[PDB]
């Protein structure tokens, strides 16, 4: 594709949404939504069984846009996002647990964040901590595209997807893929830990540029905008026992876009 | 509103503030104003019934500005300060101890927040858990909606204004990134039960209020609208092992220019 | 009044060593550059703490060479460094132990702050506790105003100048934000009972003092006011397991400039 | 070489992509613990200490073929490299057979981390030091002892300790060091943060790119028309629900190198 | 004070200078079992006994490196000196501190307890020898002969705990000047760059950075790098990177790694 000049004066628009977490609970009329189920710990490495609502999940939404149709397709420029709600984790009388009469135990743990702005669906990698895994049906995993071999613990180069699905392929075995994504800008931090405090900043005074090193962003090629997301923010526990479940938070896209010329 | 050229020569306002800080203890006449009373926690879920004075609020007031009727003042700039991190070095207080060490000091979660606008911050609410019980005389997402597992998440009916002090709960709002056109809010977070607190602190550092287009908040009916909140952890009393929010007090110092609007 | 920097003579470097004031202020006592071993009050209205038990601000006025519309000494930039942090690589002093392990190192809560004005440095009063009793031959908040449950967030009465070495306890005054026009203060705090203290060191890095306008402090007097808090944590003897404040000196090596002034 | 111009247009611009698997020990990707190291045995004395060849993490290494560019000489000039280590996310499998407090989530990977890269015209160089001169290391490796006399000097810089990085998976991280006082012809970059259970951290985006030009707007010149690349990321331990036993745990790292065509004496 | 002229220009006005100067951690003896590394720690049974063996402390280590002679002809109204313009420098070795089987502490059947604690990293290079400031945690501290400490310069006191400015030396000998009783002189060195950090704790994890990209800059505000007087070029630093518990006991030992330097040298013209 040539790409020719940016129009001027009718030729920006904004895009917003927000993006709920999928964080295994991902029914909004469900008492736990916004978390996973209480998580569970393989017996064995060959009955790891885990339950669809036990995994945190990728988020995503395809956004229609105008249509506009040299021919022109809307560019992607830069975006404003947030992800929403670290005053909720300062909530610690809820039922939770205690040390004596001290406060609830906040959300504490690993954390995972990223987004992604794209002309089409987010390019993923699949790679597993453990290629014994038996993963529930109605996911999407590396099995779906590829034969799960140990070659699956480090790169093997066929297991490629798209993400395609909100709230179905699991953040463990999927990873956003740096050999593909030629039409996506990606961003994302991780954190481990069993105890570690969850950080965030929040403003609206923050823009993350999305043109490349050729002053492109983004080309929605079938108009329609890609936003990709997962923020989870650690375990929470619950005062009824020890176990954890994965607490996940909203995110906000303010996307800037401008008519670009193009020529096949 | 088309925004035209600013104006020069008495165009210029220097508008100065402080917000204490509404950790649940709101009265500056009770012995312990600056900190929550002491956090109790639920026996289940469906028991989580806090009382007001335990649970951190925001903090805001509008400041009146010179009537200049169009004109209208522009926020172009603000230095700000969190006051009193030099108090939490008081480690001889009736604290906790180890042996006969010093007193632990204040440590735990941390929520900073300000902003600066020509009208009140806009909030999104979102919570924790959507079974909690809030107390009468609050503005909580129950206020505006009702309330369902749809809260844990983004409910986009949970929409409210910033515009009583030590009225809106930290844990129930957020400021909304999907409004607030002529606001600029900034904030961070840091979790964790024991975690040390940070600060900074200058008089050398001033905060850009202008968007991408040169433009500030403009103050609509001459009012300057400013918010905050500074939780720097929890407080252990040596009378046992209950523990309370302190906050500190959040200075401004917002410079304001007359600029012609249509 | 500024008008123009003078050239050519015009320029003067002015350097100065801050000892910390760390409760023992003597430098002829054996624990010179630490408190006396902090005792923990047993309740809110018992906190009678002693003067050698809390650190405070150092403060320095260095009288500048002779220059004399006037011309005044204007402080454009300076090089700081706190010094002594290798002395904290000393583990086998009479140290609290694990095992056969080193002896435990200085750790826990750091204040770091300095200023350069020329004037004193404006304080806030401010208080973790309104009810602590402080020593006699103290400048606390009592000094300048009523002392009520106010001074644990800000009360605005609380105003003093920083004016006296080794008087003025850090736990009740932080730099006020808004004063000090004709100074620059910078400081950081963080928190925690064992935390690690970091610092960093050079001969390499300027801290530039002129405001946004390009005028740096007017040194009213032809004096250059110095002030600064060094905490670095506490340090725990092997007799026991009291803990002593840690403090560290500062350096400052100033450049100003003459300006003519109306 | 006398550095000459770089060419322009059509066809002066190539990339070269490539992932490289971690080498933590496990090297066989047939083997049901690849991507880890066996697990980890420690020494009962300074005098016995034999660690197994499949206990230790390796650097990875790799030579890219060039295009053919010449029939004054060209080479290709690395300008840029877009570099992400892979699969972060699954360090968020905590339902796996791991150790557990209590009916708490699975203990994910935690400890020392170690991160390099390099990009070069010609194969990384070695500088040997170890944190003990008397380990007994395991046939098959390339070590200091394969270059030059093991005394106390190699626990700190022994100079005569020099190597090049030239077989995938067997120069041990633990006796080589990336040398300071060669490599004119790679850029390496690497970080370490130790401790037994600290929180591994990783960024990771499309949008980084990492300049390999020098001070004289120089990069990388491949002199042989190959293009090296080399790395190791160990991301901590893990700690299987068998046991307290640990076994390294490291993560591919794909490169995208950017190229130009640039004339030479 | 030296009055600087022009920089020099072409063929052979630029010089580099390698060195790596190995870590002083208390064995500061090659041919020695534990060389890089302190021997075990022992802690005082009271501040009035405090009597530190030399093995158990580290030191800064420093070198002279010896430059091409620039002036043979002293009648000359102008001379020439070398300027470091810029360093590229490393700490090498932290890969070291991956290797968790040797004789080490062991939780059950876990990985060896790597190397933790207190961090204190400084280089510098200058035209002369780096400048120090004495300071002590304990004025009362015995130190043992043959090394130079405060006492070998001025009457200790209780002031040595903070700014005592009659503590002055300078950084002549490898090996000997201990950490814990010498900063590096803020209010001298104007012919020297000096850059450190520290970070304290007992169990603190190391943390350190490697690359051969990016230069130290030594030039000052007016563009000025040091002067290497009488041709010589000073090197200083020192690296400890916490302490190393053996398997034999719960003793630790400081652990050090080598530093490289490699220097960027112009010729600048002075009056003479």
């Amino acid at each position: 594709i040539e790409v020719l000049d940016v129009k001027t004066g009718d030729s920006i628009t904004q895009i917003e949404a927000f993006l709920n977490p999928r964080m295994g609970v991902n029914d909004e009329t469900n008492t736990w939504y916004g978390f996973s189920e209480q998580v569970t710990v393989a017996t064995a490495r060959e009955t790891d069984r885990p339950p669809k609502e036990q995994m945190p999940y990728y988020s995503c939404a395809r956004i229609p846009l105008p249509l506009l149709n040299t021919l022109l397709m809307w560019e992607a420029v830069s975006v404003k996002t947030e992800v929403i709600g670290s005053n909720t984790l300062m909530n610690v009388h809820d039922y939770m647990t205690r040390t004596d009469n001290g406060v609830g135990h906040p959300v504490v743990g690993s954390t995972y964040h990223m987004f992604a702005v794209g002309g089409e669906p987010l390019d993923l990698q699949g790679i597993q901590q453990s290629h014994l895994v038996q993963y529930p049906e109605g996911l999407i995993v590396p099995k779906s595209v590829t034969d799960v071999t140990a070659k699956i613990q480090c790169l093997d180069p066929s297991a490629k997807a798209k993400l395609d699905k909100d709230g179905k392929y699991p953040i463990e075995t999927w990873s956003p893929d740096p050999s593909r994504n030629e039409n996506t800008r990606y961003f994302g931090n991780y954190y481990g830990g069993l105890t570690t405090p969850p950080v965030l900043t929040f403003t609206n005074t923050v823009t993350t540029i999305l043109l490349d090193e050729n002053g492109v962003g983004p080309l929605c090629k079938g108009d329609g905008l890609f936003l990709s997301c997962c923020d989870v923010m650690g375990w929470f526990t619950a005062g009824s026992g020890t176990h954890q479940r994965f607490r996940g938070l909203p995110r906000y896209f303010n996307v800037q876009l401008r008519k670009r010329a193009v020529r096949n």
